[PDB]
């Protein structure tokens, strides 16, 4: 079939490179130029030849290939020096092929050089160019790699796939007022002749490209060693070099406790952490060399929230995890993309938790596994692995579910084995696979043959001589259990629903795949109910014992048999599992009248996981809103943060959602009841940063609500803040869970919102400029939302790093969705340019401006809007997702909006 760039059969018709040519080690040299803003640069790849050939296939994008040459040490046809190469292009595929004089030989090693060359790339893929202000209004140049998933073939050309594991030495010829970082240490520097300099780094250990990564700028640091010897760096633009205090203690301390529950050092002399002004994800896990978000990894006391404190951990913490999951043990393709991503995720549980727990961070994990529910539980949804093969196809596999769901099907596996089983079955995966690769299959085996103690040989269980007790009959036979489990859940879609009748001291069981917008009998839902079956580790527990009992489904339906009678039973403890609960009968009664009368006999996270178990039944029509609604009013005496805040979110959201309608009347009650009802709790809170993390937590979301629903006090009290610290010109502290609030009131008059947009250019804090840009997109006048737009269009004032999330802003108030929505569908095609398609921020760009429309008037526009992207051959995922969004809106308004208008009446009556 292949027809390449100027005339002529490219040899190569399989989109994945063919597996014959195996890299071993590659030659590297960079020398950009940041005035001229390009590069030139060469590189030699050792290969090893498999089969016998007369064509080498190997990635490459929009790199202008000078020469090519072929020389070798084993074959003498081809010692130095020639012959130079045949090289043929194919953008279609990113692939060019070397045609080669004559076939090579089977188990030869042969040496690819290549002289090549292109412009310092324009927008966060590849190798890229990046600018910053300085504290003095000047501004600087950098240059910065990201390669993940495919982006190392934009910046030099290679065999593109996480298998092909390759050696790197590297070489930058750079300036001496600019430092160049690599994954590697720095062991050489050679002066050159016009007064360059040239940078040799040590040779990597085996490792895939995309983790490949080379800076160049002015940046500074501060370092501090490893319990184990590692060095470990923080840079950073120099006027914030105090920033990175925090990342550096939670750095090294988080470092130091991956080594010791892995068993396995970080295997290099060094480890840099750097903040970059322009970069499109959070963080990327680059071996040696993580690049971050200025607010990722910046923190300012006087400036940043503890909420910001929590995410530069968590993030600090994801990062160094993949050093582990994903650099040293690396994903055979992207399909079990999650093996990397999944566990990082959840590792930030373990991690921080552990180093950490004064963050409490191991309380706001249920909100992980929440959010990915949402999605999860509509049909497009995708199966954690799915096959991937165009680069967009890749990017799409990184989202909530290869995430969030990995990390909670991960954490659900972590209470059935225990911790220490589970950890032991971590450390002989790592182990195992080290600079090599694993597919899923791999990753269960393991964790499925775990072992312990080690006991030492005399018994046994685990060595070349173990003895055969009536134990090691289940060893073999129980771990080989629990691999068919997990099966399931990486291979099916969705979520299960398990069904809990009480009748006797007898237990029905029921299971489904939980649906939303789906009622147990439309036309719809048979079909989606189809050939779904999961092996669901449950947990229980009663009021007549607050022990533990477990038990494992099993097929569609089972009977289990308590031991007494009991008010209620309560599954799903502490909802470490990743199942609905609902209970028929009196079930959901029971339970609820227990959380009014003594709620404390419930576990607080038994207390999390009904609120939002029971909201989410409502919206699959096994419930009614309004006994839900009923099982707010506990809340009243509630004193655990996560079920108030998790609780005060429904109602917050209801409101909100009211309110871009138009729906007064529901709107007005629902702030009237927040208002009269958690008056205590709004009303016990500073306007301060005094407080624990969930205490801190709280005041922030109760004194937004209380500003939200222009409660006077709290507006005045905002706004008299505001006046002083804009008086003082800076030099009055605004506490910092306070900062957005203030900000927010302050930027409803024409003279707050210039000034605050004024303080954004100024700032030096990347924090208080998220905070600030927020504020600014609260304003009615739609003269300034439009402003703000444009703005972070052009990039210079607001970074179009941050222009996804300041649509998003914008969208979800009343007084700027259509304004967002115009702009998205009138610019199309110039965020093209800006963003891939592909990107993360295109993902939010469209969803943060259409999945929130609840009417069939909207689902219209979105679904032709999509139809027209269509056709043009843009197709995401997307597209359907949003419109299954859209939809599960406008039923739930139809299925439940009277009994909103309703509750609240009957409420204001009572
Ligand atoms: C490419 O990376 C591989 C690893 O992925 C490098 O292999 C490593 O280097 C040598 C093997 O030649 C081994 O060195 C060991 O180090 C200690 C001192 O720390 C020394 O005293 C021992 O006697 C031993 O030689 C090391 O075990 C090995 N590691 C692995 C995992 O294979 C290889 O060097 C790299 N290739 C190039 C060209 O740099
Ligand atoms: C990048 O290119 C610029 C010019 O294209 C180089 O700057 C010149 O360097 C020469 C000798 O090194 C000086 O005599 C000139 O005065 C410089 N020009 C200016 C405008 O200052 C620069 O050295 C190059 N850098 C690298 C790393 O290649
Ligand atoms: C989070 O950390 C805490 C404490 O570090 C773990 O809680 C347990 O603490 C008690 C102390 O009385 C002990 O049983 C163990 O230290 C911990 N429990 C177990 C079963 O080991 C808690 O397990 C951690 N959370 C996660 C998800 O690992
Ligand atoms: O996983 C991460 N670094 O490894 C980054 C994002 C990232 C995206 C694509 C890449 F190729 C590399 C990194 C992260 O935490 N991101 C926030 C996020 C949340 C939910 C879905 C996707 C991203
Ligand atoms: C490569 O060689 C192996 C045997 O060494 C065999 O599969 C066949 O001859 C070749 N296969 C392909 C796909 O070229
Ligand atoms: C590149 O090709 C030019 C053309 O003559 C040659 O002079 C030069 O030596 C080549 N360089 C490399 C690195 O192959
Ligand atoms: C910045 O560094 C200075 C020392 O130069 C230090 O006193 C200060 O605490 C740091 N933080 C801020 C926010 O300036
Ligand atoms: C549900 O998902 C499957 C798999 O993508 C698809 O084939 C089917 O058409 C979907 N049905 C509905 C009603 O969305
Ligand atoms: C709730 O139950 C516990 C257990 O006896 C008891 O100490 C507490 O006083 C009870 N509170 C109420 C209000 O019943
Ligand atoms: C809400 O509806 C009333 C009904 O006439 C209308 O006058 C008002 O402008 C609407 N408000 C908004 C914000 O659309
Ligand atoms: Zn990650």
């Amino acid at each position: 079939f292949p027809v390449a760039t100027n005339g002529e059969r490219f040899p190569w018709q399989e989109l994945r490179l063919p597996s014959v040519v195996i890299p071993l080690h590659y030659d590297l040299f960079v020398h950009p130029n940041l005035t001229s803003l390009d590069f030139v640069a060469s590189e030699k790849i050792e290969v090893l030849v498999s089969n016998a050939t007369q064509f080498i296939i190997l990635h490459s994008k929009d790199l202008e290939i000078t020469n090519a040459t072929l020389q070798s040490e084993e074959d003498s046809r081809y010692m130095k020096p020639g012959k130079e190469l045949k090289v043929l292009s194919y953008p279609a595929h990113e692939q060019i092929a070397l045609l080669v004089p004559e076939k090579l030989t089977p188990h030869l090693k042969y040496y690819v050089a290549m002289d090549f060359q292109a412009k310092l790339g324009d927008g966060f893929e590849g190798f890229y160019k990046s600018t910053y202000r300085t504290l003095g209004g000047e501004t600087r140049i950098l240059a910065v790699t990201d390669f993940e998933p495919t982006q190392a073939r934009m910046a030099f050309p290679c065999f593109d796939e996480p298998l092909f594991k390759a050696n790197f030495s590297i070489k930058i010829r750079r300036e001496s007022r600019h430092i160049a970082l690599s994954n590697m240490p720095k062991v050489k520097t050679i002066e050159l002749e016009g007064g360059l300099l040239e940078d040799h780094f040590e040779t990597t250990v085996k490792m895939s490209t995309y983790l490949v990564a080379y800076i160049v700028c002015d940046f500074h640091s501060l370092s501090g060693f490893t319990s184990s010897g590692v060095k470990v760096s923080i840079y950073a633009s120099p006027d914030k070099r105090n920033q990175t205090h925090y990342a550096l203690q939670a750095s090294l301390k988080l470092l130091d406790f991956y080594e010791k529950y892995f068993d396995i050092y970080y295997p290099l002399s060094k480890l840099d952490l750097i903040a970059i002004p322009d970069f499109a994800p959070g963080a990327m896990e680059n071996w040696g060399l993580i690049t971050y978000r200025e607010t990722s990894l910046l923190f300012d006391p006087k400036t940043s929230s503890a909420s910001d404190k929590l995410w530069v951990t968590r993030v600090i913490a994801h990062e160094l995890a993949h050093q582990w999951f994903g650099n040293l043990v690396t994903m055979e393709w992207w399909n079990d993309i999650w093996l990397n991503e999944g566990f990082a995720k959840y590792m930030e549980l373990i991690a921080v938790n552990a180093t950490y727990p004064e963050l409490q961070f191991d309380d706001y994990f249920l909100n992980v596994c929440f959010e990915v529910i949402t999605k999860d539980s509509l049909n497009s949804s995708r199966p954690i692995s799915k096959p991937a093969e165009t680069p967009t196809q890749i990017q799409e596999m990184f989202d909530e579910v290869s995430y969030n769901k990995g990390a909670c099907i991960l954490n659900m596996l972590k209470d059935f084995l225990g911790e220490e089983k589970f950890q032991k079955g971590i450390i002989q995966y790592l182990k195992k696979f080290s600079y090599r690769n694993a597919k899923n299959d791999d990753l269960w085996s393991s964790l499925s043959n775990s072992c312990l103690e080690s006991d030492f040989t005399s018994g046994g269980v685990c060595h070349s001589d173990p003895k055969m007790t009536s134990n090691m009959l289940a060893f073999l036979g129980e771990n080989a259990e629990v691999k068919e489990m997990m099966t399931t859940w990486t291979l099916q879609k969705g979520i299960p629903l398990l069904v809990v009748k009480q009748d006797g001291c007898s237990l029905r069981l029921q299971q489904e795949r939980f649906l939303q917008g789906v009622f147990q009998e439309d036309p719809e839902w048979r079909a989606l109910q189809e050939r779904y079956l999961w092996h669901i580790p449950l947990t229980y527990s009663t009021s007549s014992s607050n022990v533990i009992h477990r038990h494992i489904l099993k097929s569609k339906t089972d009977t289990l048999d308590l031991p007494e009678k009991t008010s209620w039973v309560k599954f799903n403890v502490d909802s470490n599992g990743y199942y609905i609960v609902h209970y028929e009968g009196h079930g959901w009664d029971q339970l609820i009248t227990q959380l009014n009368q003594n709620h404390t006999l419930l576990r607080p996270k038994d207390r999390v996981g009904l609120i939002h178990d029971v909201f989410q039944l409502v919206g699959a029509g096994r419930l009614t809103l309004d006994k839900a609604l009923d099982m707010t009013y506990y809340l009243q005496h509630e004193t655990s943060s996560p079920a108030l805040l998790e609780g005060l979110s429904y109602l917050e959201s209801f409101y909100h959602m009211m309110d871009r309608r138009n729906i007064s009347d529901i709107s007005e009650n629902l702030k009237r009841y927040l208002l009269q009802y958690f008056k205590p709790v709004i009303d016990r809170q500073s306007w301060s940063d005094k407080g624990s993390v969930w205490d801190r937590m709280l005041r922030s979301a109760l004194l937004k609500l209380a500003c939200d629903l222009n409660h006077a006090p709290c507006i005045q009290k905002a706004a008299e803040l505001f006046s002083q610290w804009m008086e003082s010109s800076g030099k009055l502290n605004i506490p910092t869970d306070v900062l957005k609030i203030v900000y927010s009131v302050g930027a409803q008059t024409t003279a707050g919102w210039n000034y605050l947009l004024e303080q954004y250019e100024l700032s030096m804090s990347s924090a208080e400029q998220n905070k600030i840009l927020y504020a600014l997109s609260t304003s009615k006048h739609q003269e300034k939302l439009l402003k703000l737009i444009e703005l972070g269009m052009e990039g210079k004032v607001i970074k179009t790093q941050n222009l996804a999330a300041l649509l998003h802003a914008i969208a979800r108030r009343p007084k700027g969705q259509q304004l967002a929505w115009d702009f998205v569908r009138e610019n199309w095609t110039h965020l093209l340019k800006k963003f891939d398609l592909g990107s993360y921020d295109i993902r939010m760009i469209i969803s943060g401006t259409t999945a929130h429309f609840s009417s069939k008037d909207k689902l219209q526009e979105v679904k032709l809007f999509f139809e027209s992207l269509e056709a043009q051959g843009s197709h995401l995922d997307i597209f359907q997702t949003v419109l299954e969004t859209i939809t599960k809106n406008i039923k739930w308004l139809e299925k439940n909006l009277p009994t909103l208008r309703t509750w609240l009446m009957v409420n204001t009556r009572h």
